[PDB]
């Protein structure tokens, strides 16, 4: 009962939120000997209709909360308004490779039991399929390397993050969007594949890709894909193609190593933001053609299911179409262009405004923001975790940011029981 709690506080403006903080601090200070911290936290979260401008104060005791509330009330912070209306859940974004960092899973294995349980389920599957310990990989002092180790390790973090958010924090996703290998975690979370079949997909596909390691390169350019394709055709280039369409202004090309690096050098000379992407294989190009028949054969036993959650496909030519996640889908997922911008745009057109990337480090937050900006919409693109970020209280911070942003969530998961206290009710203004 003397453990730190999250006290939610909301209003219609930053000034009104400070007035509510001051009014609450005066009340808590006067009634601290009568009110239990658990009851007041329960009342603020489940007994109040959350207003547009939100915040939360963390405190282990009522005098600590009066300090935090008075700190808010005295300050001059600008509290951003929620972009969601609490009607739709968050859209989980599952990015590709490149998010991995050394001992990325250590703090979450200790602080989040559902993260540890999910990693325990995957441990024997990844061991049987890829021949390594995923727990050793995500807790080692050196970052996981080798496509056959990276993909199962990043997928394992992605799925353990989503299970923790739903099981511990009562956050059911409104929709899922995957990018490249991110689609295996998107399929588990959407109910299209079982945890095990999705692990099999990511294990098998990464083992086959080791055969073509070193063949080709990739590059990111801040130009729309129609423009990039026009330039490739104009220059007579057939060895480099558009591999990813990330945003209405961003494109990833892939193909032979020299031509990709030549194009990046040329774009930078025209003051166009261009960067080589660190890759062993040039995916979503003809470089992956040799291993596609073997992949189809490896995934012939994978059992797809009808998605239970809206699944915005970056593989299909219509993201609103619901995937049949069979072996053919995973072959197309590796070979076809990642139509990530089209998938994000479809979700935004359908009303989703809160996006959270469940990955070891954010790779597609800027892409999501760029699509929102193009549609003239106010969206939130959150990061589930960041490289070397302390997580002493697990994912409680991400829950707070989802709440502040206006994502629909089950408040009875974080505040399961308590008493409605006669705490002040600020006027409607």
């Amino acid at each position: 009962h003397s453990s730190p709690r999250l006290f939610m506080l909301s209003s219609t403006s930053s000034d009104a939120l400070r007035q509510t903080a001051r009014q609450l601090a005066t009340w808590v200070e006067e009634h601290q000997d009568c009110v239990a911290a658990s009851d007041l936290a329960y009342t603020l979260a489940r007994g109040r209709a959350h207003r547009p401008v939100r915040t939360a104060v963390v405190a282990a005791n009522l005098p600590e909360l009066v300090e935090g509330l008075r700190e808010v009330a005295d300050g001059d912070a600008l509290y951003d308004a929620a972009v969601g209306h609490g009607d739709r859940g968050p859209v989980w974004v599952f990015s590709g490779q490149g998010s991995q960092w050394a001992a990325m899973g250590t703090q979450l294995l200790a602080s989040e039991p559902v993260f540890a349980a999910t990693i325990a389920k995957l441990e024997p599957v990844i061991a049987a399929e890829s021949g390594f310990s995923v727990t050793e990989a995500i807790t080692a002092q050196q970052t996981v390397t080798g496509i056959d180790k990276v993909q199962p390790a990043v997928f394992a973090v992605q799925v353990a993050l989503a299970a923790t958010m739903e099981q511990t924090y009562g956050v059911r996703p409104g929709a899922v969007v995957g990018h490249s290998m991110g689609e295996s975690a998107a399929a588990v979370v959407a109910g299209a594949l079982s945890l095990e079949d999705a692990a099999r997909v990511i294990c098998r596909r990464s083992k086959l890709m080791t055969r073509i390691a070193g063949a080709g390169a990739m590059g990111s350019v801040e130009l729309p894909a129609k423009q990039v394709n026009s330039e490739l055709m104009a220059r007579g280039i057939d060895d480099v193609v558009v591999s990813v369409v990330a945003s209405p202004q961003s494109t990833v090309i892939g193909g032979t190593s020299d031509t990709v690096r030549d194009l990046i050098a040329r774009w930078e000379q025209r003051d166009v933001m261009a960067r080589e992407v660190a890759v062993d294989v040039a995916f979503h190009s003809p470089q992956v053609d040799p291993i596609l028949d073997d992949l189809a054969a490896a995934l012939a036993d994978i059992a797809p299911m009808t998605p239970k959650v809206p699944y915005y496909s970056a593989t299909l030519f219509d993201p609103r179409e619901q995937p049949v996640c069979d072996g053919a889908y995973w072959v197309d997922n590796l070979r076809n262009t990642v139509q990530f911008a089209a998938a994000v745009q479809a979700a935004m057109e359908d009303g989703y405004r809160v996006f959270a990337e469940l990955s070891p480090h954010p790779l597609l937050t800027h892409a999501v923001e760029q699509t929102g900006r193009s549609l003239d919409m106010s969206v939130a693109a959150l990061a589930g975790m960041r490289r070397e970020q302390p997580l002493p209280h697990g994912l409680r911070g991400l829950l707070t940011e989802l709440h502040r942003a206006g994502a629909a969530l089950d408040y009875s998961a974080l505040y399961p029981a308590g008493r409605l206290v006669d705490a002040p009710l600020p006027a409607w203004g």
